[PDB]
């Protein structure tokens, strides 16, 4: 609730979803939401470069009806402070996939099972450009 | 709105707001409001393929405090149902800046006291493929 918020994305499974957005050159953490609204995320995607003891590490997790899931921590860190970074995420009943800069991805569960992606919100030391969908 | 709804823009003057999507084959109207909330919009851009009596018209007004100002139409429709349409507007303190495709340019009064632009909504005939800010 301080970068740009988008609902009524009616997001379906296969679409391909592109954010491109400016990484502050003083970034210690951004946020990429998405779900069905604020109190539902499928995917709160937060990189911290240095925030909460993390340093360089992406962590992801969900909400539930307004409750944390639990916490996955992945192995790779493609971003940089003051760059151009790019996000495509797609979706399927059992994962999320995002994919990274550098040919870097992940998958992520759908813990929520969710069949539409409505809501996305950012936050933190990133700045949206662009917003596709394909 | 049935289509995208997006808040926290923070289109500052002279910032460039770039929307590109398809217009339904058939589409009777579509839709682009543009100002601080649902209530409060400096920018009511509603192209009328048929709609409301009109016919292949751009319809263009404002709404303060809950209330339409003055409305105004442009005399170019370069708009066809079943093709892709981009659209940028930029604005200043004094006016907003709508530049259509095939060219045509024209300009609509900014009647409210705005810093920034924070909320864009889209409805009608029109779904959006890409958002981009310059
Ligand atoms: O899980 C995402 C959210 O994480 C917290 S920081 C989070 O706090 C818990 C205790 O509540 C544990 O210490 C975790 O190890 C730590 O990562 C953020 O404040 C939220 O913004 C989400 O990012
Ligand atoms: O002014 C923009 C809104 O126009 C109305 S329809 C509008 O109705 C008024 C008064 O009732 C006049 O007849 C106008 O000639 C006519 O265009 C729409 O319902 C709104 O959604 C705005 O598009």
């Amino acid at each position: 609730a301080c970068g740009l918020v988008a609902s009524n994305l009616n997001l379906k499974p296969g679409e391909c979803l592109r954010v491109r957005g400016e990484v502050a050159p003083d970034a210690k953490s951004f946020v990429l939401n998405l779900g069905k609204d604020s109190n539902n995320l499928c995917l709160h995607f937060n990189p911290r470069f240095n925030a909460h003891g993390d340093a360089n590490t992406i962590v992801c997790n969900s909400k539930d009806g307004g409750a944390w899931g639990t916490e996955q921590r992945e192995a790779v860190f493609p971003f940089q402070p003051g760059s151009v970074a790019e996000v495509c995420i797609t979706f399927d009943q059992a994962n999320l996939t995002v994919k990274l800069p550098d040919g870097y991805e992940f998958k992520f569960p759908n813990r929520l099972n969710l069949e539409a992606i409505n809501y996305m919100a950012a936050d933190g030391d990133f700045k949206i450009k662009c917003v596709a969908f394909d």
